[PDB]
């Protein structure tokens, strides 16, 4: 009985929470009350199985049991659509059908958060419903959210309410915490989303290599065998979570942190604090841990990998292992390279080995292999520096503006909503990485870009419109950032003239958060560029400042809807002339 074995490993609370997450990630349009029913029904069944593993339907697969439950309230196409088609399938077709329909950008009313008062009362009224609601709204908005991490966020959301609803100034205590959890959520979500894209689009081999690189940088003292065991465990974990096997994902993740904490002397010396923490914390802590110190007397990679005569012998006899070794050795020595760079390097090395080892004197043709690495190393470095420089001068917001422009001209066919979000997330790269010295900058910066760019890819994949986006996204996981950066202005694109309603603002803009006000303007900048690319320099930085001042004056104008309207169907020709 699989559902029984998972109930006992996880315990009831986490079981309950994960099942609800599973359900809200497959059926993102279903109401909260209907998911709750399904979840409780499964939990009750799960208990009958813990009581008797040989009891009736207890030997069923989780996919079957879960999928049967989903199909009971899925023949309602006026709300959902083509999930009733999933229900006419046998497993695992039904399951793959469901995952297939996961919507990275749902059509979902934004959640207006109640006053602190109200929320605090609701938290006291019914703590459990309040917390399930939290889980439900994140998971349906984030269909690939790393589930075990989402238990960790929910635990901290509960703690935030537990502390702050007893504060003397509840709002001042509560809001900065909620705003932090929100920001950490999105970042976690995007981060995980890259892992799932890698697995689903590029295969297990690609994820494993990503893991070899990242874990070898982070645990440079570990032997190859230890790292390899860790990669296999981590792969299994993320393969399950990305395929909606959320119960087995959590359980294996808890097994993995257990293993790590018990073998700290073979892994890293940075772990001590992490392994002291409560279970969910410990796992979150380990995934986030600082790289360990590099062993002191590390020899050259030349001896093993370019000078030896056994290179071809060692390569041909077990190549994924040989190349695994190469990546481990190179990665542990370079915490200052990005994971993507390290993977490029390993790709080059593989290619030249495939060629040379089948040539006359192989030892000669591959004797120069490392020489090929340096232009690969130089390129990200030079991009960061030039962009980090630009950030310091503009600051975050204006840096976003410059990147909106750069990207709107790179790929004008892309959705405005998608261009705004991705460019905003691009701009946040400066704030997170330009702080650092140039040996911590690249892994910070280019690996974060991997995440943002993948987001552009997943948001475009639905309704592809730019062939340039489709290309960069499909050709190669690792080269995505180089490929997107190489793109120059698109001469094919025809401007969308001028919609006067697109450039006219209204009084409702005044009651929005400041950050919302910004997005509205970054939105209008994108449209400005779409309708007038090519021939437009810093005469955009001009109009951008014009709109800010425009919305400034009108929000104070004591107006009768008037200021925004009068400085509307007259103002627009100015941003139509230049």
């Amino acid at each position: 009985s699989e559902v029984a074995h998972r109930f006992k490993d996880l315990g009831e609370e986490n079981f309950k929470a994960l099942v609800l997450i599973a359900f809200a990630q497959y059926l993102q349009q279903c109401p909260f009350e209907d998911h709750v029913k399904l979840v409780n029904e499964v939990t009750e069944f799960a208990k009958t199985c813990v009581a008797d593993e040989s009891a009736e339907n207890c030997d069923k697969s989780l996919h079957t049991l879960f999928g049967d439950k989903l199909c009971t309230v899925a023949t309602l196409r006026e709300t959902y659509g083509e999930m009733a088609d999933c229900c006419a399938k046998q497993e695992p077709e039904r399951n793959e059908c469901f995952l297939q329909h996961k919507d990275d950008n749902p059509n979902l009313p934004r959640l207006v958060r109640p006053e602190v008062d109200v929320m605090c009362t609701a938290f006291h009224d019914n703590e459990e419903t309040f917390l399930k609601k939290y889980l439900y709204e994140i998971a349906r908005r984030h269909p690939y959210f790393y589930a075990p991490e989402l238990l960790f966020f929910a635990k901290r959301y509960k703690a935030a309410f537990t502390e702050c609803c007893q504060a003397a100034d509840k709002a001042a205590c509560l809001l900065p915490k909620l705003d932090e959890l929100r920001d950490e959520g999105k970042a976690s979500s995007a981060k995980q989303r890259l892992k799932c894209a890698s697995l689903q689009k590029f295969g297990e081999r690609a994820f494993k290599a990503w893991a070899v690189a990242r874990l070898s940088q982070r645990f440079p003292k570990a032997e190859f065998a230890e790292v390899s065991k860790l990669v296999t465990d981590l792969t299994k974990v993320h393969t399950e979570c990305c395929h909606g096997d959320l119960l087995e994902c959590a359980d294996d993740r808890a097994d993995l942190a257990k293993y790590i904490c018990e073998n700290q002397d073979s892994i890293s010396s940075k772990l001590k604090e992490c392994c002291e923490k409560p279970l969910l914390e410990k796992s979150h802590c380990i995934a986030e841990v600082e790289n360990d110190e590099m062993p002191a007397d590390l020899p050259s990679l030349a001896a093993d990998f370019v000078e030896s005569k056994d290179v071809c012998k060692n390569y041909a006899e077990a190549k994924d292992v040989f190349l695994g070794m190469f990546l481990y050795e190179y990665a542990r020595r370079h915490p200052d390279y990005s994971v993507v760079l390290l993977l490029r390097l390993a790709k080059t090395y593989e290619t030249t080995l495939e060629k040379c080892c089948a040539a006359a004197d192989p030892h000669e043709c591959y004797a120069k292999v490392f020489d090929e690495f340096k232009p690969l190393v130089e390129e990200p470095q030079n991009l960061i520096k030039q962009n980090c420089e630009l950030f310091e001068q503009l600051g975050e917001y204006k840096f976003q503006n410059a990147l909106l422009v750069r990207y709107t001209k790179k790929v004008p066919q892309v959705s405005t909503p998608t261009l705004v979000e991705v460019s905003r997330n691009l701009g946040k790269v400066g704030s997170k990485c330009c702080k650092h010295p140039e040996a911590k900058r690249m892994p910070c910066a280019e690996d974060y870009l991997s995440v943002v760019l993948n987001q552009l890819c997943v948001l475009h994949e639905k309704t592809p419109v730019s062939d340039r986006v489709t290309k960069c996204c499909t050709e190669s996981l690792v080269n995505r950032r180089p490929c997107f950066s190489a793109l120059e202005v698109d001469e094919t694109y025809v401007p969308k003239e001028f919609n006067a309603e697109t450039f006219t603002f209204h009084a409702d803009i005044c009651t929005l958060s400041e950050k919302e006000r910004q997005i509205k303007k970054q939105t209008a900048l994108v449209e400005l560029v779409k309708h007038k690319p090519k021939a437009t320099k810093e005469q955009l930085k001009a109009v951008m400042d014009d709109f800010a001042a425009f919305v400034e004056k009108c929000c104070k104008a004591d107006d009768k809807e008037t200021c925004f309207a009068e400085e509307g169907k007259k103002l627009v020709a100015a941003s139509q002339a230049a």
